[PDB]
């Protein structure tokens, strides 16, 4: 089989972390990076790093990137212990701080170097957020587009839509635990329990590529296959058409009662959505505690 590792960096990179423990994420191992040690004592991860402890002396980067950065430069030795062994490596955070911007882009990379194949799912901060978080957050983002294989952004702003009605600010980010869940949960639920799925593939797909989009649907009905992933290529997560990818990672997860037939024709709707000569691979993941809902992600990259 394959070790898939899933290290969150910086405060939301741990919380959407704990979200994914809680949620009942499993076949994967996480790891939690931060240079605040008091928010590092809330975490659910097993294992626990704490990084730049001589240059924040555990008080946290106080949204400077660079502060974050040195911190993990700095427990750099450390960091490679926790990621030794990993085929894969999900670097999970949120951009336009300090320890996520800075320390993220490294451990990335020392990731990526060891051989294992590194995918980022982040965030981009609300238009709110300030104007300094925004600007942070590209610079980060192009910080980790180099660092990694592939990397999947998504604006905090697209979820404005679906957030909760009456939530306070301290939960606004609720959605991006999520988001970021299903983006981590997606692919290492296809290597480590899908059908069609052989590791060499996604490697190929998802290796070098840079940016990605996500695409999730859910349906539950007669044609749920062809439904769910019409949701799917018509999400409201992806940025743009996923035409101009000339790769695609499909997921479909549903019960027992999801067929052969049922995910052929599932992937048939993202091929035409896609460009005709994509190298498109898709998997059959079964969780039995689904009787007739079935869900498909789909992560197009390549552009
Ligand atoms: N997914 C998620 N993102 C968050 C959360 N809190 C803050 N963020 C995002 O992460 C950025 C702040 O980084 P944070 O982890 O809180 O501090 P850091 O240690 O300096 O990286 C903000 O721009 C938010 O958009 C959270 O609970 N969950």
């Amino acid at each position: 089989l394959a070790t898939l590792k899933v290290i969150g960096v910086g405060g939301g990179g741990n919380n959407a972390v704990n979200r994914m423990i809680d949620h009942g994420m499993n076949n994967v191992e996480f790891i939690a990076i931060n240079t605040d040690g008091q928010a590092l004592n809330l975490s659910k991860a097993e294992s626990k790093i704490q990084i730049g402890e001589k240059l924040t002396r555990g008080l946290g980067a106080g949204a400077n990137p660079e502060i974050g950065k040195k911190a993990a430069e700095e427990s750099r030795e450390q960091i490679e212990d926790a990621i030794q062994g990993a085929d894969m490596v999900f670097v999970t955070s949120g951009m336009g701080g300090g320890t996520g911007t800075g320390a993220a882009p490294v451990v990335a990379k020392i990731a990526k170097e060891m051989g294992a194949l590194t995918v980022g799912v982040v965030t981009r901060p609300f238009s709110f957020e300030g104007r300094k978080r925004q600007t942070q957050a590209a610079a980060g983002v192009e910080a980790m587009k180099a660092a990694v294989d592939t990397l999947i952004v998504i604006p905090n702003d697209r979820l404005l839509d679906i957030v909760d009605k009456s939530t306070p600010m301290m939960e606004a980010f609720k959605e991006a635990d999520n988001v970021l869940r299903q983006g981590v949960q997606g692919i290492s639920d296809l290597i480590a329990v899908g059908a069609n799925l052989d590791f060499a593939d996604v490697k190929t797909i998802m290796s070098n590529q840079g940016s990605a989009l996500m695409g999730i649907g859910v349906s539950s009905g007669e044609n749920r296959a062809v439904e769910a992933a019409k949701k799917a290529i018509s999400s409201p997560l992806l940025e743009t058409s996923i035409v101009g990818a000339q790769g695609v990672l499909m997921n479909i997860t549903g019960g027992e009662s999801l067929s052969l037939f049922e995910a052929q024709e599932a992937a048939d709707i993202v091929q035409d959505a896609a460009d005709e000569d994509v190298n498109m691979i898709f998997g059959t993941v079964i969780n039995p505690e689904l009787q007739d809902e079935i869900v498909v992600t789909v992560i197009a990259t390549g552009f």
